[PDB]
């Protein structure tokens, strides 16, 4: 099975919700960061940057949430098999990794690129259950992640955006969720 | 053909860099961010968070540039067909667009973050010409592009990491690179 490397409140949690949600067992290992294990020589031979989450999966090891989600939802058989249908699934990742976790987080943008984001996350949000659609995909726990966590870090709420709201409010309540990022 | 939509001082110069590097003819479509022409309807058709850049393949939208560079490296056959080669390149464009780019160009994190970054990368391109071996790719791209902004940008050098400082020369000499963000 999947190992997992994690530590207290990191993004390994988003990953185990996802394993989660495709039913995958996983051995979950914890990384004390706290006493520099990520610093040392094991860590450091899974991700040189010395940063958490990772996977290995048998000899295979890989690092970065984004490229982590993309490979299990690709190894999962959830995407539809071309290189247009893995791009669309690649530029969400690398927008949750990126534009939209840097234009909420970052208090010096935060003024300017949050509202701008919310607005269009709820345009796509209001027209849709999910951000590809109908059905949920690794997309919804790469932007869902993000924006659940708005409430937690930024002490922000969404009561001027009551789709993405609803969208996050369902998304805390997913079975799978409470067993990873809920707990 | 391609149609690459960018602005000046954009990351459309580094989709420029490899499509120099593939040799493929795109059109170069200027969005005039000055005048807010991507908060209007026609640009947030290509993306609706309306970021440049952006490509048009057909009926085909795109954005988010390490997306981009992913999907332009797998139509021009350069990745392995498989989940795991297709992972380590995601790995290091999502790295160059989070990781990397957050440690060296946020503020607040750079004192502790840039050095332990250009540690790293010092000892993997100490051991190797690129990132991923003897053969340059398109994380090479990605990775280099925002080592190459570092100079431009925040008026620091590499003269600590003599690794890392040959490798972005190197990256600066090459003609695909000239003729796009070094023109
Ligand atoms: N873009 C990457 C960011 C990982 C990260 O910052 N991880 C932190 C979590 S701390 O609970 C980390 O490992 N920090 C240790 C350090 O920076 O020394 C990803 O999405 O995988
Ligand atoms: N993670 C994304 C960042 C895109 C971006 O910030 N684009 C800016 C460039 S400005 O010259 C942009 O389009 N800004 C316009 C705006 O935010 O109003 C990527 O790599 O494509
Ligand atoms: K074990």
């Amino acid at each position: 099975m999947i190992k997992l490397y994690g530590a207290p409140q990191s993004r390994a949690s988003i990953i185990q919700w996802y394993l989660e949600e495709l039913s995958l067992p996983y051995e979950f290992v914890n990384v004390n960061l706290k006493e520099g294990e990520h610093r040392q020589a094991p860590y450091l031979a899974i991700n040189p940057f010395g940063k958490v989450p990772a996977i290995a999966d048998g000899n295979f090891h890989l690092w970065e949430s984004g490229a982590i989600l993309l490979y299990l939802a690709e190894k999962a058989s959830t995407i539809p098999a071309d290189a247009q249908a893995r791009a669309l699934v690649n530029q969400w990742i690398l927008f949750a990794n990126s534009t939209l976790a840097n234009g909420l987080f970052i208090e010096a943008v935060r003024e300017k690129e949050m509202p701008r984001l919310l607005q269009s996350l709820e345009k796509i949000l209001g027209r849709s259950p999910f951000i590809l659609g109908e059905k949920f995909s690794v997309v919804d726990v790469a932007v869902g992640s993000i924006l659940a966590y708005v409430p937690i870090m930024l002490k922000l709420n969404f009561d001027d955006y009551p789709a993405v709201a609803a969208y996050v409010q369902g998304l805390v309540q997913r079975p799978a969720f409470q067993a990873s990022i809920g707990a």
